[PDB]
């Protein structure tokens, strides 16, 4: 036995199992990138059925594993569109991937360039096998979402459906997850923009339409989906004897939404980290004020929740 | 080229990649199960200090991974208790690791009975190198915590602490996730029981406090974390003419707590699904009742949110 | 393979310079080097992704009368968002070359061979390779022409099709516009101080991505800010061949311009509505 | 060749701690680690536009009496978005260390070997390689004095000469700042809830991207929100290190700056004049 | 010489240059074989320094006549007295045999005041 | 870095000499390309580099 | 790596180049 080791004032540390935890994660699967239900003769060929940017927040195995890595890099891709519905349907889908997530243009000829891009008649399946790049992406959100995403993926109509269309967007992935880590479960999604704009006269007194900010995430989220925007909102209203005040407002979210309008109504307010509350300011009251944009086209709507 | 093929009513669907996920992923990884701060003087023998259910939900990790599979295996368990205080610190601790989830005793001779456990001075570190069952124990909660759980973890002050003493419980998990599957986030956590009881004599107008239930969870409990009463809660009060109506609710969450009981105050109410929203009900009053007991000892609380 | 090595000599820009307006550091050409500049690579990057910079050799030709002494430094900063615009960044930047403007010197940079994008983004620093900055280091006796000539062999990837737009580059302030010094329906690009924002064509439309607070009056002394988000820009004079930018609504989807709100400068305290580093960007 | 291998040893931050303010949760230092942090790096990527990180070793030197109680958790988050100050964050990440305040550790970091920007640009990923973090793990019985040393040899290269202000880090605030926390001319950086905002010098005026938006007295009860954007620190008491930001104008070329109006004090409803990410970058 | 109950670090360093007349953390760190440690631990600075045959008698320039110079500052707040004793090993070669005054053999000081 | 004597720290130093009267006022501008070596890391001050001036009347 | 070494009250002067000079010169 070994009794002869005196007693300092401190013993070191033993902490010898610390930060190592494993590094690569093959993780795979497949899954539904969206669904659509295209009803008859509003499919004129234009109309935009699936525009999807492919983050590891799409995928929900993925999404609920990316969180606890930081850098992943796609090793396999293959989309699988899958119609249903009859022989009888008549009209066409062209589907493509495009390797650059900011490239938001919708037109057949843009698809039909990219390599991979499939057309067919409306009861015919295809396989997207596109190019993708194997630079390790960010899973986190950033500024630039060219690192932090593969590419989107559109599907559009190329002729006019006789009938409605049930569309699956099926989706291959086989992404290396890298570099662990533990991103928080927020500012972990995607970052969206208004393609609409957003009028000081195109507002009620407490809540605004989302068809106007012309966006569809924006237009489709659950209640209690708390946005961020990086532009400030100044509402006005009357504050004392018609005291305008510019009050700033960054947090918008989806309250109930109106039956009238599907696309729903946000409301301007304070979410508070602290609380995780969202209080709501005085009534937009539109006093004596020329017209203004108040969110313009291109306002990044990040969900803090 | 091939052309000989006729036209049918209706074509075999091709969704052939369906179903085929991966089922084994052999996680790992380190991570903190507890700490505490114990006050010089009130670590008194017998005083609990850790008392903690190894679930899949307490591994920050593992709890982001066991949502994507159902059956988990452990393969290493080995938890690395920590003091940090000076040689001049006079005190012990016990550490120890009950195989049975539901063996809810604090003794030293329970602690020091199972196997692996240890003794040491509070300026001396330890490794619990326990005997843990490889059965493939269930992710989701379940009426026994048997089957999804391979035990608890149990820290005990052995004399009386001279000084604050800072420890944390370490823990080294290698699972072996299985049975592919996308658990719920929701119930995916761990019941929690009441040790104490709640009294409607003991209860004030709107709310009341955590200490009377009895559990540490239900005293430490972020804001908005609303749980599930598996038993009935009758609150009392005045419909009308002093019209005691036995309201019911199973909604319990934890508003912003008193800063006068640091454990805090809960109010009853209704947590809905559809709106997941907490709309609280008449305020308690005890008009003409005899004291009763409301929400006895035992009574399970899961966190529906 | 899908590379296409292009390659072909373009013109970047031509660039006017007033007699007598060569002030100390006045920047004759300040020019981002996106694929829009070069016709020729403008008409090809709009087919494809990812486009590389194999060579890059720019080449001064002042047409400034030899009569004229006034100087002109040369430079290509690596860096597209660098927004400096002083004679020692030019000087210290490889091939930078100073001469007098009877004088037409060449200028071998150092470019950045990495696989760049064809399309606008957020950043500036995957779109483009840098920017060419010609200063004037003394006043001209006469108007100086300047024409810079581009030497490029790109390699492109990635086949795609693009839309026109897509391929524009964003604008930055380089001065800090006051509120006390502002004109009541417009103002010069003189307070924004950039100098693709003095030759800024007429009908072109910049969002301020800062809050663009005209202060309209309420009444009695009361006075109220109105947010805004574009900027229609109009020709100047003479005088001042900055220009002129007015506010309001430009909504391109009615293509229709809100004229500048009157602007009640009486009493506003002293504020900078856009600071150093304010960026504008042509809506198109 | 024009890869320049500069390699030496430096300090990136000192931080001292008083008794009794190590709360479990505390951040020590927050550094990111962009070329300006280090000394003989910062001289040397002022005449460099890429960098590559090629060994990066981080080693923590706290000079504490061996009779003390507390320990420091010190790790290198790979993403300099992540602004997590939370124990996990740290034991998540690779080559973290735990250790008493009197034991010096090394750690050893999992960096990227691309190239990175010297200069500061809008998206940070390109310009760091990481952000080191240390917290306390439990409160500390006396004054702690802790020096983060650094290991480095970096690979530079594209030479260029850049502005002190170009290569400064810019930091986003932790907090949300609402109108009914300022106070009449000034507000506590402690709302920004900052760690490189709190122990920034006194006098390092910064701009923020996030429009400060203060309400200026019309005469009587109108309200017109005024917007200010340059902020000063003003140096903190012993009570309060956070300081205090007066609003105001900082004059690019004068380096001058300006006070504000006074905070408009009424009822008017909740406001967020600062979200959590304001960017705040060293004018100075 | 001090208990290890000593709060506090020293920063040594030997510049090259015997006419850098500079005391700061960085300026010693960035030199070769720089040293930071407590102030209860000891260390050895083992330097960059020239081979060139120097000259003993003193001169004009004194980087002719000196290797370098040695710094050591106080990096944190020292709790207690501390006494510190910088020590040299040193393995000279003379050469070039003359006989030198004693005086004018000294090393020229500066008023910085 | 400076000393007591330029001839450790330079190499020399350009002039650049007027013949006769110019009837305009001349603007000059002299361009250096220069390859250095540099070597013994460490790091200095400023006004470290400065050179002194001697009067030639 | 080695941090196994406890903290002792002080721990032993290492001055050991000490007494060491030259005996012998033949001058
Ligand atoms: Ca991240
Ligand atoms: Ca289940
Ligand atoms: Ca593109
Ligand atoms: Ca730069
Ligand atoms: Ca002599
Ligand atoms: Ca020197």
């Amino acid at each position: 036995r070994s009794n002869r080791t005196d007693a300092p004032v401190s013993k070191a540390s033993t902490v010898t199992g610390f930060g190592r935890g494993t590094n690569d994660v093959h993780l795979s699967g497949m899954s539904r990138i969206s669904q659509a239900v295209l009803p008859a003769g509003t499919g004129t060929d234009g109309y935009v059925v699936v525009d999807a940017t492919i983050v590891p927040d799409l995928l929900p195995r993925l999404g609920h594993a990316a969180r606890i890595f930081q850098r992943y890099a796609v090793e396999t891709l293959e989309f699988e569109i899958q119609p249903m519905c009859p022989a009888n349907t008549g009209g066409g889908y062209v589907a493509g991937f495009l390797p650059d997530p900011t490239d938001n243009d919708h037109t057949f000829d843009a698809l039909q360039a990219t390599r991979g891009a499939v057309v067919a008649k409306w009861w015919e399946s295809r396989t997207v096998r596109p190019q993708y790049t194997r630079t390790l992406l960010w899973t986190s959100s950033g500024k630039e979402q060219r690192l932090t995403s593969p590419g989107r993926l559109i599907l559009l109509c190329v002729g006019n459906n006789t009938d409605v269309v049930n569309v699956s967007v099926l989706c291959r992935w086989s992404v290396r997850l890298s570099v662990p880590s533990l991103e928080t479960p927020e500012e972990t999604t995607a970052p969206i923009m208004t393609q609409g704009s957003l009028y000081n006269d195109s507002l009620s007194t407490n809540d605004f339409k989302s068809i106007l900010l012309g966006s569809t995430p924006l237009d489709i989220a659950p209640d209690g989906a708390v946005f961020q925007l990086d532009r400030p909102l100044s509402i006005d209203y009357s504050l004392g004897t018609g005291d305008v005040d510019r009050a700033v407002y960054w947090h918008l979210k989806k309250f109930a939404g109106n039956a009238g309008t599907p696309a729903g109504w946000f409301r301007w307010g304070i979410w508070d980290n602290f609380n995780k509350t969202f209080t709501d300011g005085v009534a937009y009251y539109s006093d004596e004020q020329p017209r203004q944009i108040l969110l313009p086209v291109g306002t990044v709507c990040t969900r803090v929740d």
